[PDB]
DNA sequence: CGAATTCG
DNA sequence: CGAATTCG
């Protein structure tokens, strides 16, 4: 039974910051996810990462701009080592932050990213999906891969990068599409980017790969559907929870 | 000339009647255009009603028929004593932000019946879709016609190459003339910010916006000679319109 | 998001 | 034009 929250934070949203980032940690602090998988952070957003959860081991895939992150909760996650792949032609500072963990005895090569943003640059985050989906592949087979990120996918892209391949699952398909954590930005429901049209995405996305029936996703779940103090949500996005048994 | 009645010539040219500015000289560098070559026919796109009393002055030996009476609209222009005028017809296009539609004129010439078709199709990038869509209408309009009928489209097209792919490519029986005589070099960009100045753009971007589609039972429509016009700068030192214009030749074969 | 607006 | 930006 492993946990892990992944959360695109809009770190490049300069209001209500502080007080937002510190939502996200309230949010953090209620479930006490094993991996925090995270997007959109900025320097100081990473500094104030460091003291308050300081109780994980905090691999990021970049310095400045914004960039991914990967908490790993220490005596729960063993952190064997950080890889980053470049994405050579990505125009948004984009690249593939991977850690090689384990816990116990179970190997893990946790990955996550923030695939090019924006409908103008589908070939470029079809490109990304393609470098993202052959990394999973790489890992020995006693390894589970696990990728959590925003991906800014729509389904027509995830079908002209040619699907998933047949080793590959996600969570929210393997769950049988729950309606009630589908669409992880939602203009409707968040107000933070005061989108006056209504539009749904599932952008952020859970791939797997495990040998047959070791990873079993159990559960799903949107967090970070408070408003805070300043009438405002810690990010546009919503976060998604997901705990996973691993079964040998 | 007998010898060339066998051969029917048009220029397609979007005016740019939507740059007021300089218009009147810019009309009358088109009009001297038309006066060199005589085409039979003209098909032009961005005309405003100003523009059509430009026309009856300086090319009063043209009938016009418009795509529509106010804003900016299509025309197509027949030669008087060349061209007789049978119908005009006109096909919405539901979706146009840009109150674009499809023109159609049906004449014979030479002895021969043609349907006559221009459009300017959705423009920008951002209106691809809509621009597909149309472009679509105007093939299905041209596969429609009946199959004595001679039908060429002439028109601004603001088509990129992919779109044409994505389209599905032009269907069996319609031929575009820059490619049937080869996808010749000179005039194979009839929209060019390098050079042309009209929109003063400081970029260099060229396209071949404008495009000449035709279906004919195999081997009777022959495109003789492509070539643009529209090169010379005007006494204001623009050009006729920040288009290039297209002048067309093709021979209609037994 | 995505239409609109400037910027070169 | 196409990129960068704005803003609801
Ligand atoms: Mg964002
Ligand atoms: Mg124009």
């Amino acid at each position: 039974t492993i946990s892990f929250i992944t959360w695109n934070i809009d770190g490049l949203d300069g209001c209500n910051l502080p007080e937002r980032a510190r939502g996200v940690c309230s949010c953090l602090a209620l479930y006490s996810p094993d991996v925090v998988f995270l997007q959109e952070v900025i320097p100081p957003y990473c500094a104030y990462l460091k003291k308050r959860a300081a109780s994980y081991t905090i691999i990021t895939g970049n310095e400045e701009g914004y960039f991914t992150a990967i908490l790993l909760k220490k005596g729960r996650v063993k952190f064997k080592s950080q890889e980053i792949i470049p994405f050579p032609n990505t125009k948004m500072m984009r690249n593939l932050l991977c850690v090689n963990v384990s816990l116990g005895g179970n190997e893990f090569c946790l990955m996550t990213s923030h695939l090019e943003s924006t409908r103008e640059h589908s070939a470029e985050r079809i490109r990304q999906l393609k470098t993202v989906l052959g990394k999973m592949q790489e890992a020995p087979d006693s390894t589970t891969v696990i990728f959590a990120g925003d991906t800014n996918l729509r389904d027509q892209e995830v079908i002209k990068c040619g699907g998933l391949p047949d080793n590959v699952f996600d969570a929210w398909e393997f769950l049988g599409k729950p309606k009630h954590c589908q669409y992880t930005w939602d203009t409707k429901a968040n107000n933070n980017l005061r989108i006056p049209a209504a539009y749904k995405h599932r952008f952020d996305r859970i791939f797997f790969r495990a040998e047959e029936g070791h990873l079993i996703p159990q559960s799903l779940d949107l967090v970070g559907l408070e408003k805070l103090d300043c009438g405002r949500f810690p990010s546009d996005h919503w976060g998604l929870l997901c705990t996973l048994n691993v079964v040998l």
